[PDB]
């Protein structure tokens, strides 16, 4: 941690987000990928895990929109049908490999989870697999119901969340730090403004405390919107006046970039809430950009459906849609 | 607390560091101005207090780089010479008029403080007395020593601060908060720098956690320097690096401005440390200017010394020494 090093995650932090680009997460484990499958009907297996990866890295043009791939650790061992390492597509490219480095969630207090796998992260960080990694994501989940989330669980999320952002920076790696704010739940859209200034304040005290290098941690948030199972309505406008309120009240000058996660919203709300963010009025220093896995690839999961014949489809709607999110990225999305 | 309401607290803490400017603390209670005066010989009468702030506020063209100035209570019960209501001369000025509404500190812990006054706080911002105020400031310190500041310490002093921002806001006044790092102790600067982190960034915490409104509040911040009684040296570039790191790290996008306070060390050093910080590269949204007393004041008195013969030379110092702050609040004291 001298000069030197603490300004090269500086410099990976500002690469990734360069001209309106965000970030593609592809780093679903093999279950959450599954699930994901079988709703349309897709086996299981690797091999459908590997070519859905595949697909995705090798479509031709992504890099103009994409900055950085969030892989899934298993991931960093396969190839192309080619037989090219999956990594190199990406290193070709030009575009920075990021690993996913938490080991999910486990029960914590009545109704709450805590993220877990610090114990061997400094080992894993250091793993020959990672080599050419250059940030790392972790996922935190906030669940919400009458009194939670609690203090409790703000508090011990925000602590693990720091303590894994200075191993990867010690480590040479960009953390992405990502406290997801659940949609599944019943709460209305003040509650979520209100809870998400608790979380993004303390998750910022907790930086603070473990004296992580600002300028070189992202942070992967949900937008401020009503949970799904509330009555209430909102727009893409309300969503980035509260969104943006929250982080304008949270989040210090020397975080470079702010990636929001798609959290179960469609693709086309997704990049609209970025558009209607990136065009409020509001000093600020850090890029406001995306960090999807959902809103950049159900169109590719539902048009190529386990079928080659549907590949060439599916990357061009890859394509397509990760044009539109870094034309929200930049406010343009109405424009051109 | 509507949207009106909201933009006039932003507006007021705008107008005070409009143009490089930066405020006169002149809010000492009879007590620690009578201290003052009794080291240069004055008489700690309450004329001899009223016309002191006669001294200052009559001073002509402060109103150039004095945006506002914080009265002790006190104060606002006094006329000038002449007969004008002192707050008269500030009003006339066009120079804002703040009060301080701490009611000092009490002992917490062992060998730590808090502030007390919010029982009553609401009930004093309505005071008649009071009304031409538009800003307030309140202060807590946080005495060093071994595992001090306690983390109990950093946590009450930061909910007392923020519970006393939001019964100002709520009254239409801009609340600093003043979370002083006291000089006089022992620590080296790198314990400064991460305690600081932990004290601002916490306070941030219960700020957001009152939903305060951050664009309506300024921080009366210490510079991060080593303690008076370490042997350890520093140079402003350093107290520079260190204070702007401090801040980036911590300082949400929204909050409107940062004003240093003197804290025991020279005029000539807040002014030059207050210089150098605004030389700093790094991007920021805040203003970073000053909230001083002795480094504005203590020239006045010692060339005043209680006689009306050098009132006229008193009030030279101040404004020569105001125009050097206001140049530091720009970054332009080797200019012109
Ligand atoms: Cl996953
Ligand atoms: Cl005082």
């Amino acid at each position: 941690m001298d000069c030197d090093h603490l300004l090269r995650l500086g410099m990976t932090a500002k690469k990734i987000l360069e001209n309106g680009k965000g970030i593609l997460a592809a780093d679903e484990t093999p279950k959450t990928l599954g699930r994901r499958f079988e709703k349309l009907g897709i086996t299981n297996t690797e091999e459908n895990r590997r070519k859905f990866r595949e697909i995705l890295f090798s479509t031709k043009g992504i890099e103009r929109y994409i900055g950085g791939v969030i892989l899934n650790q298993e991931t960093f061992e396969q190839t192309s049908g080619s037989g090219v390492p999956l990594t190199e597509l990406l290193k070709k490219k030009g575009i920075e490999i990021g690993i996913k480095l938490d080991k999910g969630l486990i029960d914590y207090k009545e109704k709450e989870k805590i993220s877990v796998g610090l114990e061997d992260l400094d080992l894993r960080c250091k793993s020959s697999a990672f080599k050419d990694a250059t940030f790392a994501k972790w996922r935190s989940l906030f669940y919400f119901y009458d009194g939670i989330p609690s203090e409790d669980c703000i508090n011990e999320n925000c602590s693990i969340l720091a303590k894994y952002a200075i191993i990867c920076q010690k480590n040479g790696l960009v953390p992405i730090v990502e406290p997801e704010v659940f949609l599944e739940g019943d709460y209305s859209m003040k509650r979520s403004y209100e809870v998400t200034r608790q979380i993004l304040s303390t998750l910022m005290k907790y930086l603070n405390y473990e004296l992580v290098y600002i300028p070189g941690v992202l942070i992967k948030a949900s937008y401020v919107t009503s949970g799904q199972l509330s009555n209430e309505k909102y727009t893409p406008k309300k969503v980035a006046t509260f969104t943006l309120r929250a982080l304008l009240s949270t989040i210090p000058c020397g975080i470079p970039g702010i990636v929001f996660l798609s959290g179960g919203h469609g693709s086309e709300d997704a990049i609209g809430f970025l558009n209607a963010i990136n065009m409020e009025r509001g000093c600020r220093t850090w890029s406001l950009s995306f960090s999807f896995a959902r809103a950049l690839t159900d169109g590719v999961l539902e048009t190529w459906r386990g079928d080659d014949s549907n590949i060439e489809e599916a990357q061009k709607i890859l394509l397509e849609t990760s044009f539109k999110a870094c034309r929200g990225a930049e406010g343009k999305l109405w424009d051109q």
